[PDB]
């Protein structure tokens, strides 16, 4: 079945977040092929357990601990996939479904071993970066970003102050303006994501674009 | 936790059977670090589900379906171990505990792939044969044995009829006499096991030693 229920919901919410979708209960229900009311029952208990808040707008907001797990689940999932693909040679059409069971039972140590053995752990076979490899072994953007991805709102871009200007069009093409509710992250390497499009910001631009919490 | 409860109990019972131990509820309880009464509750439901009978003598007797699963669980477990060891390079001290989670979520297809990729699937890293590789892709012994291992009783040995005699001592050393409750199997290659010692019987001896059900 789902193997680990809470972890299913956690990885679901991450993945909605990566696609730029608002992690709504109905969205999660749909993705998991579960019922809405079954979904609220689980969300209730994830709340209790400290993994989630149900925000004003009804969006599931992962607590930092919640987001840490979700990231860990996701990293296991993606590495099981690389493992299944690169090494085992499992039919690509079953790799995901399999990794959907293995994500819940892979130890940290096995993950660490997989980093050693595989050729490249930058992305899953399905083209998505693998997160949390570090964990394993108004307000300026440069200052509002952390290690973990938050949706925030663009409050000003300040193109007047910029020497380097080729990213003006990259933002525009990403419909990043005004704004304009985008996910920001970190590493300095800040990324603005908008639905679900990435603009890797050069430092001058990150230092000058300002955000506000939603 | 146990990941899959029924499958835990099934593989436990197999493994008691392989060591020549009588699969008693208290034995299973002890192995799983569960309580006796928790063990009867599970056994009740495995009965319902058709996987087990509780025999006169209070021994758990796997139904053929039960024994088929148990074999499949065991084969997954052992191949996860080979996989963990040979390929992943997981610390040998954690290989078992890990395979204890992976045994419940490995597909048949993944198993089949593992047969291709690994060098030798004859035994687990812990020295136990891997069973069911075929499934995946009074009464004479030759006639009482099937593909799946039954404990039966030795009713006569008939050493008077034997040309080849070097196995006389092999039986004796295995305390196989009179007898004498032993597991028998198949392939012709019949094996008599006694606690938990194997005598691979040559054909003349298998054709002439007679058994009775317990
Ligand atoms: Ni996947
Ligand atoms: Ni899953
Ligand atoms: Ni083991
Ligand atoms: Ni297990």
């Amino acid at each position: 079945d789902l193997v680990d229920t809470t972890e299913a919901y956690l990885r679901t919410i991450y993945e909605l977040e990566e696609e730029g979708v608002t992690p709504l209960r109905a969205r999660i229900a749909e993705r998991l092929e579960q019922s809405g009311p079954t979904v609220s029952q689980t969300v209730a208990r994830m709340e209790r357990d400290g993994l989630v808040v149900v925000a004003s707008d009804r969006s599931l907001q992962m607590t930092p601990t919640g987001r840490t797990l979700a990231t860990a689940v996701m990293r296991k999932h993606r590495l099981a996939e690389r493992l299944l693909t690169d090494i085992i040679g499992l039919d690509i059409n079953k790799v995901h479904d399999e990794a959907d069971r293995w994500e819940h039972v892979m130890s940290d140590e096995v993950e660490r071993r997989l980093v050693k053995v595989l050729k490249d752990v930058s992305r899953s076979p399905f083209g998505n970066p693998i997160p949390g490899l570090d964990e394993l072994g108004g307000t300026r953007v440069i200052d509002a970003a952390t290690s973990m991805p938050r949706k925030v709102r663009i409050v000003q871009i300040n193109e007047i102050f910029q020497v380097e200007t080729d990213q003006f069009t990259q933002l525009l093409d990403a419909d990043i303006r005004v704004g304009s509710e985008v996910e920001i992250v970190d590493r300095g390497h800040i990324t603005l994501s908008h639905n679900g499009k990435d603009v890797e910001l050069l430092d001058d631009l990150a230092h000058t674009i300002r955000i506000e919490e939603l």
